[PDB]
């Protein structure tokens, strides 16, 4: 597999959404997301995904629970971690991208990242990445 | 003043929280904010804030709109961007804190920076910072 990506939290915050009840992706990844990149693939981003994200590219989705209390959403506990590495030597059949999932605990989950990328197929324009640089 | 934080997009991100109407922070900082800390801060945060934190510290307070969309949340326009700069020589009056705030067009607002601080006496404990570092 891919060594846990030790060091995400440090990378760039690409942008944040939240996804509520009903929305299509709420039984999988419902909750605040937040999306990084390390230092390889941040330029693709800021460039508007234009050209294919460079070998070494790591992008990270970063699912916590939304806890609404009072009149706030705050963060809550880790769900899990989803990661796309790009090798394309290592990666053919999904578009050069590794898909990756850990629990809280860091520990891997057993994903078909062939379904991860069946859905990614979606952005194949833009390199099979979905989010854009919220300047 | 203060030179606009070029480049705090690219710091480490702190938290992220959304005050809904009805927040008594609602009609100043209503929206969802995110928190990024430069280099020098970064390690007073990760050891939770027991030791005040170094001359050189940034922390920038970014606060976007709140857009309800279907059943997901989403990042709007930029309101503002609140900062903190540590400088102890500098600012002896706000507890060694410079307080500057930027709207969208990255130009300055007129600001009370001593209105700011009465709030963040609340946080003199741990150096006039409310925010927590979530890992
Ligand atoms: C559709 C049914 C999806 C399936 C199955 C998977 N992903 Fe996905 N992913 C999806 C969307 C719509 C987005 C964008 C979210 C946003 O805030 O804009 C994402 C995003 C990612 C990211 C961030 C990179 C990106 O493409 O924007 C990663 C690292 C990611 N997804 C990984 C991932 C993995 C590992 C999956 C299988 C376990 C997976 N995704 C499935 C839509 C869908
Ligand atoms: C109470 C009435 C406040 C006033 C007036 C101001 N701030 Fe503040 N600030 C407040 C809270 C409760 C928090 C924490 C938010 C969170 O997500 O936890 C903040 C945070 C900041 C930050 C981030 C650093 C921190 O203390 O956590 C900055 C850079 C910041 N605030 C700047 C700022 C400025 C420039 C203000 C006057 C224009 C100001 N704040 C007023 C509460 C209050």
């Amino acid at each position: 597999g891919l060594p846990y990506p030790e060091g995400y939290r440090f990378w760039t915050h690409v942008k944040s959404m939240e996804l509520k009840p009903g929305h299509p992706l709420y039984e999988s990844f419902g909750g605040l997301h937040h999306i990084y990149v390390n230092p390889t693939g941040l330029r693709t981003y800021l460039e508007g995904k234009k050209a294919p994200f460079p070998k070494g590219t790591v992008i990270v989705f970063d699912l916590l629970e939304a806890k609404v209390e009072g009149n706030a959403l705050l963060e809550g506990p880790r769900k899990l971690i989803g990661v796309m590495a790009k090798d394309p030597g290592r990666y053919p059949d999904t578009g050069g991208w590794g898909y990756y999932a850990f629990g809280p605990d860091k520990k891997p989950l057993a994903i078909d990242p062939k379904a991860c990328h069946a859905c990614h197929q979606g952005a194949a324009n833009t390199d099979y990445v979905f989010s854009a640089f919220r300047p």
